[PDB]
């Protein structure tokens, strides 16, 4: 019942609150590394990925 690919998508999104995607130039309110961002907790990260991953909103994916 553990849908690995779900729970990953998540991490993605929380990785994305925690530590953000990594790029300089990225202009996304609903992630760090971005200067809209305003630093919340792992609790409330995990809440928004959550939230992002439902309504499926901007998820930077790691493209090397
Ligand atoms: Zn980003």
């Amino acid at each position: 019942m553990k849908r690995a690919a779900a729970k990953h998508l998540i991490e993605r999104y929380y990785h994305q609150l925690t530590e953000g995607c990594g790029n300089e130039a990225c202009t996304n309110e609903f992630c760090a590394s971005c200067p809209t961002f305003l630093r919340m907790d792992n609790n409330a990260a995990a809440i928004k990925a959550l939230e992002l991953y439902k309504i499926n909103a901007k998820l930077c994916d790691p493209h090397p």
